[PDB]
């Protein structure tokens, strides 16, 4: 049917209705096939670096030429600082991939496939337009699926630039309809010997109610460095600090201690990261410059084998039936391929619990940071990368909701683990089967 005769509809009342009854697991939803997405969350990880150029930049910053890479700020203060804003324009164009590619491509955000345990996502950007850059490898996979956990990697050997990280959701509705998300995880990036803590921020969907959901962000998101310097980032939409939606500011500053008064900002940022946003210096207000313009910058997508050379795990092959159907939009066809797939995931599960035998993730392992580890459990070295940012932002260390800092009441739970899932770069290393 037509977008306009969605709202509307017997499918979409029943969904509404669905919601009523919502036990917190967002794949109980009835959603119409109308509302679906034949893409997997573990494709998710791809939107960390889909502008190549940006994710680099901070590597080609040195003592010798820093100043000659700050676009906004020739007489940047130093090495340290022309990064830590190179790397906050890297982040800031990382929004507009991660939450609006679905409006773009299928008209509105939509309900994406639920990744099996095991499945595999991966890929390259060749980046065949700049030699000096160096291919850029994806691996993303999902580390559990009950609930649901992807972890992933992104890193350019050439140029010693790598991140890592994992993410999960918890959602609810309000009495509005109004879906709330709080993000859960967090990723490094390293440059070098230059090491970036960064945490996603929460976030809600809006336009349930007319059957047109799109994203909108919320809360804070940090990016804190082993140089000291940290950036704070703010969302807010429609109004309240800015009159349009997907809004931000963002406050650089010399250190956590700093950050408590936004006077002490070395710079501040401000607009839309789905658009456009300025950059003042200090409190120089008439001296503000053009920051990034998500507009004028194209994202690129990284380059995936053809299916028939995927390996039975990676996403797009494992699901082709079932994203066939979803594109035809056959009602039973959708259930029936989903059942399928999922019902013998089940009969997997089953099996290994009857048999006594455990799923073991390939590429990441869970390291358990409490200060009682399980017995059996991995326990992270002494010079931690996690252990010194999350000091030196005084965030939490417990799977608290992303951004959580000490002494927060979602840090004062009660029995809260504190386990990490890491990328094992030698197990890639050693890797037998899966290529790009
Ligand atoms: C849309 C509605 C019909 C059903 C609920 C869909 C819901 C579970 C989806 C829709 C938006 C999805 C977000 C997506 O906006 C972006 C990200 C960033 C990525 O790094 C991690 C996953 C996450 C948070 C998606 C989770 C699933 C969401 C909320």
């Amino acid at each position: 049917m037509d977008p306009s005769q969605y709202a509307s509809s017997s499918s979409w009342t029943s969904f509404l209705k669905s919601i009523a009854s919502f036990n917190g697991d967002l794949s109980s939803l009835s959603a119409p096939p109308f509302i679906l997405s034949p893409i997997s969350l573990t494709e998710f990880s791809q939107y960390w670096a889909e502008h190549p150029e940006l994710f680099l930049e901070p590597s080609f910053i040195n003592d010798d030429n820093y100043k000659e890479h700050c676009l906004i700020d020739p007489e940047v203060e130093s090495p340290e600082l022309a990064r830590m804003l190179a790397v906050t324009k890297w982040f800031i164009s990382t929004l507009k991939s991660q939450y609006c590619s679905r409006n773009e491509s299928l008209g509105s955000e939509k309900k994406p496939l639920n990744p099996f345990l095991g499945e595999l996502f991966v890929g390259k950007w060749e980046n065949k337009e700049h030699p000096e850059f160096g291919e850029t490898v994806l691996l993303s996979e999902q580390v559990s699926h009950h609930p649901p956990v992807t972890a992933f990697s992104i890193f350019n050997d050439k140029n010693k630039v790598k991140l890592q990280g994992y993410n999960q959701i918890k959602a609810s509705f309000t009495k509005s309809l109004m879906l709330t998300v709080k993000q859960f995880g967090h990723t490094m990036l390293d440059i070098k010997d230059e090491s970036y803590l960064v945490t996603p921020p929460p976030l809600h969907i809006e336009g349930i109610l007319v059957a047109s959901p799109f994203v909108e962000l919320e809360g804070k998101s940090y990016i804190q460095s082993s140089t000291g310097l940290l950036c704070v980032i703010e969302f807010s939409g429609r109004g309240y600090f800015s009159g349009k939606k997907n809004s931000f500011k963002a406050r650089i500053y010399k250190d956590s201690k700093d950050s408590k008064d936004k006077e002490k900002a070395l710079y501040t940022i401000s607009g839309q990261w789905s658009g456009s946003s300025k950059i003042i210096k200090a409190n120089k207000k008439e001296e503000s410059r053009l920051f990034y313009d998500a507009a004028r910058i194209p994202a690129e997508h990284l380059n995936v084998k053809p299916l028939e050379e995927q390996h039975p795990l990676e996403s797009r092959k494992a699901w082709y039936d079932v994203a066939g159907a979803i594109k035809l939009g056959d009602f039973n066809l959708i259930a029936k391929t989903k059942t399928e797939l999922e019902e013998t995931q089940r009969e997997l599960r089953k099996e290994e619990e009857a048999k006594g035998i455990s799923w073991q993730r390939r590429w990441f392992k869970d390291f358990d940071y409490s200060v009682t580890p399980e017995e059996g459990a991995l326990v992270p070295e002494k010079d931690d990368t996690f252990l010194k940012l999350a000091s030196a932002l005084n965030l939490s260390t417990k799977n608290a909701p992303s951004g959580t800092l000490v002494g927060d009441k979602e840090d004062r739970k009660e029995d809260l683990s504190s386990i990490h899932w890491r990328f094992q770069r030698e197990l890639w290393d050693e890797e037998k089967e899966i290529v790009l």
